[PDB]
């Protein structure tokens, strides 16, 4: 590598080994073809001793970014930046409310598919949470993803065929296609049995998967497949 | 004169759920305390909220609250403030510092949703007796790890000098969102915060400083605020401890 471009280039941090909350800003940062480093995935990386540092604005919890001296956290924080900072969101106040609000629905939707299987303790194994898993997927599987797709649906009920109407894909139609992606890993039999009531939202996940920008990153060893994250495969959780 | 008028039109239109603080507080303390005239809307009579948001087609709100202002329908608490953070100054003028903000409401809205979801671990739509042995066992762990962190990670956040979470030189609609998630607590977890709040002097020195502001003086002694209750923060005693 080494290449003169990437003196620009912000340093991402996030656990390496599952796409998890920071795939949704790496989906961002590769198809906005804005430098970045993973810093987490190199060789020699610490996250632990960086993210103790003493900071001005320390980050909670992974993600963060640190872009201009500034150290930025949560999911959805260091999207709105990168909306502004690189025109992945509208240029307009109302819009890119409009795409912030979006975002903080989708970051709802996937802390619920996260919560399905941990929803005593984040910090304990499922295997002992199993049983409360059973009945909250029960929940999320009959009100809480029929809910948040079909208001997907409606939001994505405008000429274009984006979730706004700025002519081109903002932040938060890649972070819609996302969560779409993680639904289809995590809950396959129930999805199946939804999509057909979604069509808008299914024509925007498919295009996302096609985008141009999106093309090298998707296919490349830089995208890690699901597996102990937000979106975990448990087919006991799983259901028609 | 003394009291701020204005005319047909001005006021925000704020709709929230009557009976509870909930989520709403947290905008209405910043409309409060930042003197921007809004309209409860949900609590006047014949208004029907249900209805309202039926209607809201162009930008529709997933969930309550949601604000009607300047031709728009903003949804999703941090998203609302964020807007009055830009356009009243209830954040700072720079861009790191808006992040910086921004950041710490999202954080805020982390816990107050842990504080939710303690009582309702299988389902937000069920009643808690029906998931109270869940509820028991979530008890336990943001009792001993989760409010602890939160409550460390905001005592290193006012690591500052001023006694404000932001450098701007005054209180930012974060700071107000700190009191209440602090009150909140404190109704909820009475047991575990006398344990707790000696840890963190700075933390429990904003609580106090937002408390005594001359701008929320009025509202907090108000019939405009509503006490806890059956919202998000519950006072079960089952689900506290030392
Ligand atoms: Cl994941
Ligand atoms: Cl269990
Ligand atoms: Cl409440
Ligand atoms: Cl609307
Ligand atoms: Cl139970
Ligand atoms: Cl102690």
């Amino acid at each position: 590598e080494n290449l003169y471009f990437q003196g620009m280039a912000y340093d991402l941090w996030y656990w390496d080994g599952i796409p998890g909350r920071g795939e949704f800003v790496r989906l961002a940062l590769e198809a906005g073809k804005i430098p970045y480093r993973d810093r987490a995935r190199e060789p020699g990386e610490d996250m632990l001793d960086d993210m103790r540092r003493r900071r001005d604005t320390p980050p909670f919890a992974p993600p963060y970014l640190v872009a201009d001296g500034m150290t930025i956290a949560q999911t959805a924080n260091i999207l709105l930046f990168l909306g502004v900072e690189h025109g992945l969101a509208p240029p307009d106040r109302a819009g890119r409310l409009w795409v912030n609000q979006l975002q903080l629905t989708i970051a709802d939707l996937t802390a619920e598919a996260h919560d399905v299987h941990h929803p005593v303790a984040a910090g304990l194994y499922y295997e002992d949470q199993q049983d409360v898993a059973l009945r909250r997927a029960a929940d999320f599987r009959e009100t809480r993803m029929p809910k948040f797709m079909q208001y997907f649906e409606q939001a994505l009920d405008r000429p274009g065929g984006w979730l706004t109407d700025m002519g081109r894909w903002s932040y938060a139609d890649l972070s819609l296609y996302h969560v779409v992606e993680g639904l289809l890993h995590a809950f396959p039999r129930r999805m199946r049995t939804l999509v057909h009531r979604y069509p808008r939202l299914m024509a925007l996940h498919a295009r996302v998967a096609e985008l141009p920008e999106l093309r090298g990153y998707l296919a490349s060893d830089r995208r890690l497949p699901f597996g102990d994250g937000i979106f975990r495969h448990y087919p006991e959780l799983d259901g028609a």
